[PDB]
């Protein structure tokens, strides 16, 4: 099994689905998915969980000390906490396969001008801590990314991207508005049908994510 | 003001939410899928030609659903982890559109006749959200809309450096001096120096 917590002043947002992946990993009791109001975690009469920045700029800050005391009562020292923001290390398909073998992930679901840097540094005295951006975008907040990651890291969970690009895949009629499937999908031709997807991959990864092959991108 | 429609088997997990910022909402509406199938069994996927694993979303299906929902004017997005990055400079662009159509499908993929065809009377852009492969391309609809809404107007380089609000001391950590010292060229250049250390720790291909 493993269990995922996630924190967020938006939990409707994230109560997940059963009509999903997730939704049907939960219910084969693979995973336990809980979601979080922050807001539980304040005191004041209006709930406030951010505040201006020190030092100026634009946006709001979250607090550290709502953070601090949600974190406290959710996490452990086994706990693997997650912080979606554009500042993050890359979030990639090593990453999934690696938190895909974890017990309990927290996602603490921030606003994207950050939660007060000390709560990240304070959790990672006592447990893992991993800053990650899923993609070079910016978000109002973690939610989305959230959802992404997920998705992205359940699907690998036992009982549920290589290095190039998939190419064109096809299914039936082999002919459709004037438009061929290609004629070596139809062969029966195991070799050359792999040759010929081979090919497709490597020219649409050049064209696509010419990166991915060591060029200028 | 801007459509978005968004085509999915999942309708009920795209379900715009309101307490959300695509609830604060400009027009989304989500289409089943299913709605465009011919048979009895509602299938939208059959197996891949040339053989392998997983399965293929059907044309007949899509070729109908983007016949009924797309226009000259649509730009067709596909969310596929075989597409071209989306980045920040995508969802500006797009910022701007008046109608987006989403086609989700599963990673596998939608028959690329679908879009072949489509793009023959329309713009098409095949699109990956980041390197890691998803179920299906419902999630990255969702970090799309995200990411393009909060762009526009009414419906709201370096790696940015750490913030700080109050308390000014918290469990044995103060906020940086400089902060509070009110000399706002100083905390520039000292945010710039954070920035910089940050993006070569966590992002060296950034420099
Ligand atoms: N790119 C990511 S993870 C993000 C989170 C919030 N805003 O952008
Ligand atoms: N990386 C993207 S956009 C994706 C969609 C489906 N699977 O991966």
């Amino acid at each position: 099994s493993m269990k995922i917590d996630v924190v967020t002043i938006f939990p409707e947002y994230l109560q997940p689905v059963r009509q999903s992946l997730p939704g049907k990993a939960i219910d084969a009791g693979l995973v336990d998915v809980a979601v979080h109001d922050l807001r539980r975690w304040t005191h004041d009469v209006h709930k406030s969980v951010d505040d201006s920045p020190y030092g100026g700029g634009p946006g709001m800050v979250m607090k550290p000390t709502v953070w601090g005391d949600a974190l406290d009562e959710i996490c452990t020292s086994e706990t693997l906490l997650v912080v979606p923001t554009p500042a993050g290390y890359p979030f990639t398909q090593e990453t999934a396969w690696q938190w895909s073998t974890e017990d309990h992930l927290v996602i603490a679901c921030g606003r994207y001008e950050g939660i007060d840097q000390r709560v990240a540094d304070d959790a990672a005295t006592r447990m893992r801590v991993r800053e990650v951006s899923i993609g070079d975008y910016v978000l109002n907040g973690g939610e989305a990314a959230a959802l992404v990651i997920i998705e992205a890291v359940l699907r690998l969970v036992p009982g549920v991207m290589a290095s190039l690009l998939e190419g064109p895949s096809y299914t039936r009629p082999p002919s459709w508005r004037g438009m061929d499937v290609p004629p070596v999908l139809l062969s029966g031709d195991h070799a050359k049908i792999a040759a010929w997807r081979a090919e497709q991959s490597r020219q649409r990864t050049i064209e696509r994510r010419p990166d991915l092959l060591g060029f200028d991108s």
